[PDB]
């Protein structure tokens, strides 16, 4: 009904009658605002049934209208009227697209992109109209994630070309900076969602930089250089020599624009980022010669020297310092400048050695001229220990010594202390000094210790001088004295993390002397029974105070502390750091030049002084009662109670680890009872929040508690005291608290509330409730995983069922960011190999995987994260086929998903990051079963074993995927005690891999712009050689075969 009215109104809009045109525009806008027409149009457009009346059809009619007025009016005041009418047309277009995109994207991106390109390309029709269309493109197309992901690579390239060509043509400043922003967004989109730009586009950037030299102003240079950094980061992986050449031919211009012209802070930061990127590319991980993996040229050396001079001059200035937050005379230089300066100093160090640094340290009058050189020396010594010569060790300290005393703490004191710490660590690392040098260093270090010991009670440089004392003790550069222990005893200084670290180092190195009394004096200083103890105020490192307390109450503290320190680490756990950086690309650069070959490479008799043990127990109790009696529902922080329970549990765990007391005895001890009472008094807060959850002030405390509890537990399988403490703490919990946590998780899960495009998993869409729910879910997953090896009060099966009830087809909404986050966390954490889940739970976990893969298709980042989080289920699958039907069903589901991804990667559908995530998933599948008994991908009715599929990636276009497949080709020659696969399989796999590498080389080799594919030749040869080396090193069957292949 209404659609007929809209059609009539638009057909009348097509007519060339001005008064009527205006009346029909008013009627059309009113009908746009009509909810009935809105719902009819959106339903018919989502139907895609060709009803001739959708948002696209009315958009086409509006375009015809606009073309009608443009053609009619093509034939001062007239210009003003024209620009005003164009502004009105732009406003109408913005209003139309706003209404058509109010709820969901109902406008196809191709039509809008073509309209924008058509308007922008023509230099006529006023620059204001083009600026408005650029604004609508930047704020209504690139901002929508669906439009961000569904734009084809050809459209990306066309947008980049058109807008960069417009940028090169001179225009106004505001339009120029808008075009620069659009160019930056387009470069980010093209480099993140599709294949990267062609290297020839690099020419464009160079031209812009040249203009920067000619015209004094810098209009949008920051955005252009940010786009250049993105382009170089995505292009240097497999175009290293080309990037080196372009850096060589653009960097002098950047140095000139830095020096001759005075610029802003943002441009300085982006230029420093470019310089650091070029340093990383030329000298990956500080390689200072060609034989050790560096690309070197005379021009690059001259650039290095000139840029060192420029950085020295910049350091000499005043604006290159920290922000004057409420004044305070911020004296330190920014971290990026110091890091760049240290890297260049490492790459440069005939008269420009350490003598320059020593002279600057000696002849600097004010602290303003002294602190930057202390920072430079500190960074250079810390990052590159070999930089400082042994013969220069003795002199430098002398200068540093004269920089230490001022009769009071000064502005340069923390920096002098840090430099002394770094020098001490380097000297401990050296271990090749001469006797005279050792004696002179011993005398200097004794003098430095004497100077530093005075003023230890400053309380403003506590961390720095405690670190210095700890480093000196660790290096054994001086023997400790009675006053050093008196520093800990007598409550002279408040306990803190640096203090306990120094105490740990002292206990490890030296033996505690008498004056028994000293030991329990230290213990009472720690516990400090007194309005809260200092330990409970701050989060100490896990199992440090407990280790010190246990080691103190032993026959020999040194041996006990050494036993605690000498504990093996967990190989598959380690720690999480540097999630994203360029360092993996530097690793790749070292790998290609074959300068980093990674694929080839309990005690008894402990006894306890009893009286010390009851003293420790009575102190721990006294603190426990002190917290328990002086406890209220709001007066005391509950994380304090959790910390006290963790301390008691850790003390018990260390005691059990050394075997002085039995594990059964620990449960019967009153320490466990007090820990249980403290945990219950902490859990009443969770219960109270479960009662009412609309508050927000409790969320921070609850999040702190959940993070602390998560840190308390562990999933490790070694014999460390970590395991014993985690088991004790997990037995400490009760069923009521677990049920309340699960109920809160369920309540928060079903909660409703209401540079171009941000990721769905950006941690910005998440609210405080979402973060609390994520922390609680992580804690619950750790509990249910670890409880499988303990007899615990709460039932792990019920909690696991409650967790799996969250991912249900009747409730799960994969569109919402919180639901995707929780499903990814469930995939990441729930499956286990030590105690596998029953296959029914695996089926329940894998049921919604296909749906979330389908909804988030065409999104590269989400697919990459999904693969990364689903590769953890393979270790659970294929485990003895306990339930046959369920096992085959789960394997079929997982293999269908993996086959869908592989089939899509056969086409030009997924970018290199998704492909290498898939390569990692295939590696996990190969490790699950070396024999393709069940891991077979079914595509288009044809079956492919994963063995033959894995070698297909050795001929991939992107170098990262090729090297990832090559360095892990040993999974086809080993069981992974590593058992060797049968001879036939090994020979067939080696032959297939060799043929794949040779086929890639031959396909690349034939002509195809060899100045640009010199890098391709180098990369393919490196891939082949790495494959041969890995095969030769791993499999002993094919040593002769690999050697003859190498000779051939
Ligand atoms: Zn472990």
């Amino acid at each position: 009904l209404v659609l007929n009215d809209l059609l009539i109104c638009c057909r009348q809009l097509e007519h060339d009658r001005a008064t009527e045109r205006k009346k029909e525009v008013e009627k059309f806008k009113r009908l746009i605002r009509d909810p009935e027409t809105i719902k009819h149009l959106d339903r018919h457009s989502d139907s895609k049934q060709g009803k001739y009346l959708n948002w696209d059809a009315v958009f086409r009619f509006l375009q015809k209208y606009i073309q009608k007025e443009t053609e009619c009016l093509r034939i001062a005041s007239t210009q003003a009227s024209r620009q005003k009418k164009m502004q009105e047309i732009s406003s109408l277009v913005k209003y139309f697209i706003k209404c058509a995109n109010r709820r969901a994207p109902r406008l196809k991106c191709q039509e809008l992109l073509n309209y924008i390109m058509d308007t922008v390309k023509d230099s006529s029709n006023g620059a204001i109209y083009g600026a408005d269309c650029s604004n609508i493109l930047l704020k209504d197309i690139l901002s929508v994630r669906k439009y961000w992901c569904e734009i084809s690579q050809q459209q990306w390239l066309e947008l980049f070309s058109v807008y960069f060509r417009l940028y090169l043509k001179p225009s106004q400043d505001v339009h120029r900076v808008l075009v620069a922003r659009i160019i930056h967004a387009v470069t980010k989109g093209c480099c993140s969602q599709t294949d990267g730009l062609n290297s020839k586009f690099l020419d464009f950037f160079s031209k812009a930089i040249q203009c920067a030299r000619q015209e004094k102003s810098s209009s949008g240079l920051n955005h252009i250089l940010a786009a250049l950094t993105i382009f170089l980061k995505t292009l240097a992986v497999n175009f290293r020599i080309r990037v080196c050449e372009l850096g060589d031919e653009i960097l002098p211009t950047l140095l000139y624009i830095w020096t001759q012209h005075r610029l802003n802070d943002s441009l300085k930061e982006v230029i420093i980022e470019l310089f650091q990127l070029q340093i990383y590319i030329h000298h990956p991980k500080g390689a200072k010669t060609q034989e050790k993996g560096a690309y070197e040229s005379t021009k690059w050396r001259s650039i290095l020297y000139n840029l060192y001079d420029l950085l020295v001059n910049e350091i000499s200035h005043i604006g290159s310092r920290g922000k004057y937050s409420s004044g305070f005379r911020n004296i330190a230089v920014k971290e990026n400048l110091i890091e760049l300066m240290a890297d260049i100093c490492h790459q440069v160090f005939i008269e420009l050695g350490w003598e320059v640094i020593k002279d600057h340290l000696q002849k600097s009058q004010n602290d303003f001229d002294l602190v930057p050189w202390l920072q430079i020396a500190t960074q250079l010594i810390s990052k590159y220990p070999a930089s400082l010569p042994n013969c220069e060790l003795s002199p430098l300290l002398m200068i540093l010594s004269q920089l230490l005393p001022q009769q009071r703490h000064g502005e340069r004191t923390p920096y002098v202390l840090r430099c002394l710490t770094e020098v001490a660590l380097c000297q401990d690392k050296r271990s090749n000094l001469e006797s005279s040098q050792k004696s002179d260093l011993l005398k200097l270090w004794n003098k430095i210790w004497c100077i530093t010991f005075r003023g230890i009670s400053s309380e403003q440089i506590q961390a720095e001088n405690f670190g210095l004392l700890g480093a000196i003790i660790q290096g054994s550069l001086v023997e400790v004295d009675r006053e050093f222990w008196k520093l800990f005893t007598g409550s002279a200084c408040r306990p803190s993390c640096p203090a306990v670290c120094c105490l740990t180092l002292a206990l490890t190195t030296s033996i505690v002397p008498g004056t028994f009394s000293l030991k329990e004096s230290i213990m009472k200083w720690l516990l400090f029974y007194q309005e809260v103890p200092p330990i409970l105020h701050s989060n100490f490192p896990h199992l440090v105070l407990e280790k010190i307390l246990v080691s103190l109450t032993m026959k020999n503290c040194k041996a006990a502390m050494n036993f605690f320190q000498s504990v093996p680490e967990c190989e598959h756990h380690q720690k999480d750091k540097e999630e994203l950086s360029f360092s993996e690309v530097e690793e790749l650069f070292l790998q290609t030049t074959f300068d980093k070959m990674d694929f080839l490479t309990s005690s008894i008799g402990f006894s306890v002084h009893q009286n010390l043990k009851e003293s420790l127990d009575r102190c721990l109790l006294g603190l426990s009662e002190q917290l328990l009696n002086n406890y209220s529902s709001e007066i005391t922080n509950s994380e304090t109670l959790v910390r006290c329970s963790r301390l008691l549990v850790g003390v018990l765990g260390c005691y059990c680890y050394m075997g002085v007391i039995a594990e059964e005895e620990a449960y019967k001890s009153e320490l466990f009872q007090k820990a249980k009472s403290l945990m219950q008094c902490a859990g009443e807060s969770i219960t109270l929040f479960k009662n009412k959850t609309n508050e927000e002030f409790r969320i921070g405390s609850l999040r702190n508690m959940m993070q602390l509890c998560t840190r308390c537990l562990s999933n490790c399988t070694k014999k460390s005291p970590n395991k014993i403490a985690s088991g004790f703490f997990l037995r400490l919990l009760t069923s009521k608290l677990m049920n309340d946590i699960a109920d809160i998780c369920k309540s928060l899960a079903s909660f409703i509330k209401k540079i171009g495009a941000i990721n769905p998993l950006a941690e910005e869409y998440l609210s405080k409730q979402d973060l609390l729910f994520l922390d609680m879910l992580k804690f619950l997953c750790l509990c249910v995983t670890t409880a499988q090896t303990n007899t615990v009060s709460f039932r792990a099966a019920d909690i696991r069922r409650k967790l799996l009830m969250l991912i249900d087809s009747s409730t799960l909404e994969p569109t919402k960011s919180l639901h995707l986050h929780m499903y990814l966390m469930l995939l990441k954490e729930l499956p286990g190999e030590e105690y596998p889940l029953p296959m029914e739970d695996v089926l329940e976990l894998l049921k919604p995987l296909s749906n979330v893969c389908s909804l988030y298709r065409r999104d590269q980042d989400v697919c990459k994260t999904i693969l990364n989080h689903v590769l953890h289920v393979v270790k659970n699958l294929g485990q003895s086929n306990m339930d046959s039907e369920n096992t085959r069903d789960a394997q079929g589901q997982f293999l269908t998903v993996i086959g869908a991804f592989w089939h899509l990667t056969k086409e030009r559908k997924y970018i290199f990051s998704v492909r290498m995530a898939l390569v990692n998933c295939l590696k996990t599948l190969l490790e699950a079963d070396p024999y393709s008994k069940w891991a077979i991908l079914n595509v288009m009715g044809k079956d492919f074993p994963v063995n033959e599929v894995f070698t297909q990636f050795l001929a991939d276009n992107h170098h990262q995927v090729r090297m990832l497949a090559a360095e892990s080709i040993n999974r086809l020659f080993q069981d992974t005690l590593l058992k060797a696969l049968p001879l036939k399989l090994q020979q067939t796999a080696f032959e297939n891999a060799y043929l794949k590498a040779q086929e890639g080389m031959r396909e690349m080799s034939h002509s195809a712009e060899n100045p640009e594919t010199l890098d391709e030749i180098y990369n393919r040869k490196s891939v082949l050689l790495t494959l041969i080396a890995v095969v030769l090193s791993c499999s002993p069957i094919c040593e002769k075969q690999a050697l003859f292949a190498l000779c051939k």
